[PDB]
């Protein structure tokens, strides 16, 4: 009784985090040639060049935390999913992070088109 | 300039927090009928419930700030917006939150079909 979307989007994000925090350079396997990434900020279209950028992150060792997470289908048969939730990567403080990611089924597998990600910053005084 | 998508999606995120702020009930302006708004997990389906919902928040005022907006289009013509501000509801302390909207151009006008918001947590 659980609407496809979410079980869907719920598995799609797993997967996702799955491979960002075990070996994002296999991370392409979810995006096409069309997708679009927005990382803190700035832009990166097209899978090689998305790939590239996340496998580039300074990083050695990263773990996601999900908070919540919702999904609502679209109007043209997409699913889009919003998350929020903790990250802890190598000694930098834990950080709250969200992510948005709309998801298209071609070919007869749901792939990302697009995807958005900002780190929250702590306001100092 | 801008990308016209960071044009369109930045135009439409300021008119929706302007109808929040200055008059909510009539935020119907910027939805479709078939509308969908999860709103801290509870979904209100379609533009009728989205704005009892909204209305019938219990405060008097409220004013938002966005601290970071970012915007991206889709290749089905749609544009994505993603928002993360703070608000402060009449005299309560501030509360961070995050809030997304699907925008789609129905009847040659931008329109928000998709619109997901969270309070910010802080345990």
């Amino acid at each position: 009784d659980k609407p496809i979307w979410e079980q869907i989007g719920s598995s799609f994000i797993q997967h996702y985090y799955q491979l960002f925090d075990n070996d994002r350079t296999q991370l392409g396997a979810i995006y096409i040639d069309a997708s679009c990434l927005t990382w803190e900020g700035q832009q990166f279209q097209g899978k090689a060049a998305i790939v590239e950028k996340l496998s580039s992150l300074p990083f050695q060792k990263i773990q996601h935390s999900i908070t919540a997470q919702d999904h609502q289908p679209t109007p043209d048969s997409c699913i889009i999913s919003m998350v929020v939730g903790q990250l802890k990567a190598d000694e930098d403080p834990i950080m709250g992070f969200h992510q948005m990611f709309l998801l298209k089924n071609i070919n007869d597998a749901w792939v990302c088109t697009n995807d958005m990600f900002r780190l929250a910053l702590h306001n100092f005084g």
